């Protein structure tokens, strides 16, 4: 069966619910650049973390037993909320940025 | 005047443009979930570059010169993809993820 | 007053004590260079996470409590014990792989150009 | 054969070395602890690039081509030097440091527990 993600949220959803959430918490003061940065790679550790002792012929992160599967899906989604927060407080069109991206990537690298 | 990201590509559009990028190339194998996260890893040490030697005081990246904003963009991007890519190779849905995980940031906490 | 490090251990004993430590516990197995790299790459996060919410004006690392200092510690530790444990496995002589990189460091950066 | 690492430069050494590098060109200032960490999770994105794209099943670091060493060499010794930096700037003793994380290691995993 066809893997997909679902439509919603989209990340100007994403976006506005974490300023949401920092707003109401009184935390814009704590999520400036670098905090943001280096949460993220605090975040980016955690998901390290997962995969750091996995061997090659183990089963992959596809079959993983359930308390790890939660664990790879909060941490994956940990990195994106950062990331989502870091973009926004620089004032960087995210979804537009990477569309951006891509095109300099298919540039870089043409099928050939 | 009110930030905002554009309302697509939506994550599950990342995705797909980013899987149809690899597939023409035939780069499937060499985007195994441990190459990702790696290469992911790269990314987040080229954005933490644009930041490593700003001062306190300087402009932030709000008000970064042309060059800078570029960069920043496509190192945010370059971050997101690889993120996008890694989770849809572990067959995470990732839209629904971020929203199970906001549900539990607001648990450990509460507004207070 | 002056700040300077020990003078042991050197990175040759954290090789060998890092190695008697894995091979005690038979642990070669789960130390190939990409598992190392990852664990490294773990212990950069954890590092991270003790300066994330730091703001700009507030006091710096010298002046942490005795818990936050105590984990700063730590953390700093376990980079370095993969970082040697994962040039080792690489076959890199880390201490003269340093003096080369900072022979370099200077040709990139003569004082003259600033 | 057996491999190890060149008895010196020490950790001390590297901190000297580096200090004295920066002093040189007075770095000083763009040497604070969040830059020092960032410059070493920019380091760490380097040395990651190295390995992101190497299969499972190919030949490990010990069997790279020359221009892959030197920047396996490069890329570690970056990291090693940020971190010396950092720990110094952050008055950490990084090789008694290591001692008391490798006594705790042993605790945390007992042999007999493995
Ligand atoms: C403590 C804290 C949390 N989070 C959010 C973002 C992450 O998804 C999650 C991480 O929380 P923790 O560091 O407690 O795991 O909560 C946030 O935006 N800002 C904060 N100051
Ligand atoms: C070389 C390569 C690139 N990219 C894409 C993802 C990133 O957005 C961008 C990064 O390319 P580079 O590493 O050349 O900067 O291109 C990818 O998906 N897979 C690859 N094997
Ligand atoms: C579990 C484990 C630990 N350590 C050592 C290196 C670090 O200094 C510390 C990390 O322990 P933990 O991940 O449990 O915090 O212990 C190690 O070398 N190899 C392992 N397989
Ligand atoms: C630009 C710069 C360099 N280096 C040293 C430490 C690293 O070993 C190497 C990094 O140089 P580059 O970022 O240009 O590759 O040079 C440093 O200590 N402080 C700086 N402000
Ligand atoms: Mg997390
Ligand atoms: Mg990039
Ligand atoms: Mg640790
Ligand atoms: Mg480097």
């Amino acid at each position: 069966m066809p893997f997909r993600f679902s439509p919603e949220p989209t990340l100007e959803d994403i976006r506005r619910l974490h300023a949401e959430f920092a707003a109401e918490r009184d935390w814009e003061q704590f999520h400036q650049p670098r905090n943001l940065l280096l949460a993220l790679v605090g975040e980016v550790g955690e998901l390290a973390e997962l995969f750091q002792w996995k061997s090659d012929t183990e089963p992959g992160p596809q079959a993983w037993p359930p308390k790890e599967r939660a664990a790879l899906q909060e941490e994956l989604s940990d990195v994106l909320i950062y990331l989502v927060a870091l973009a926004a407080r620089c004032h960087v069109d995210l979804p537009q940025a990477v569309i951006s991206k891509m095109d300099t990537n298919r540039q870089r690298y043409p099928v050939h």
